[PDB]
């Protein structure tokens, strides 16, 4: 009876710091390769009804940086600053559309 | 990252501008048809709710001329001016009914 | 004349483009240490007039991480996260207070 | 990370027991230097304002007595029991106003 409740509170230990490290990770990887080498990973979409090309980016990874609002954030708030863009999350793809 | 942002811009400027072209090209080709050689591109089609036959036209090209706000309210005067008859857009078809 | 706000214009770009890399990578280090390498880094402070023991964690780099408000308010937010505990930047320190 | 959190933890509950100890220890120390020995320990100065000389005790430990509320009140108020004048502690100093 204990030792189930004591495994569960080390392993709800174990597995909050093993998600926020692969959250980090993966904004870490996310952010990278935006600065570094974004164009095998980018595409460009025409939004006819905008009349304008958003650039598409589908970063590679995806199991724990969107759980975690604080990661997502910042991945925002970054990726607008670097950009200079309007950068919106929609599913598993940041659309950069020129502002 | 700029580099990719840099060839974002130049691909928006180039993909408005086929966008516009293209719309344009699709207007000229809507309306020479309309006014040369209709006769092999429409239909007549009898309402019976309304008790009255419509020119059902189907232009050959719906890529762009319709996303424009512009050309496709100028199509729509236009048709309406030269023909004189009421002229609505549904789909990809124009309807002609006679006032 | 204009030579010279054109190379004005160039330079902003590329040294907010640097100073934004800068700080990133300076985010990225500061959590980076802290994930992987803390001990070396922090020592432990008590402060006697709150009668507990706190966290003095000091990065190694300060340059431009604090200057971006993104930036520090994403490593406050998951320093917070990730240690579970009251994290306060005071000049270059974080305080990390028991909760 | 962790283990330097299970590291602050530790050294929080031990400096806490080590600063409240030393708080007892001073205290004890005062008191117990009042009651039994305090000719060597304390002088006597002439306040002309108030017209009336003061009994100066200066303790030879200051590092945590005084930093904890409780002991403090208890040490100001059964220095004022044992005494019967007005005890006020000043700096490193209990004045000893008669009434």
């Amino acid at each position: 009876m204990e030792a189930v409740l004591t495994k569960l509170d080390q392993e709800e230990k174990k597995a909050l710091q093993n998600f926020h490290r692969c959250a980090w990770e993966e904004t870490k990887n996310i952010i990278n390769d935006f600065l570094e080498i974004p164009e095998e990973r980018c595409t460009y979409k025409f939004n006819s009804y905008t009349k304008k090309m958003e650039l598409l980016f589908t970063p590679e990874f995806h199991t724990a940086w969107h759980e975690v609002p604080e990661c997502r954030e910042f991945i925002l708030n970054f990726l607008r600053l670097i950009s200079g863009h309007r950068v919106v999350l929609k599913g598993p793809t940041f659309v950069f559309t020129k502002e």
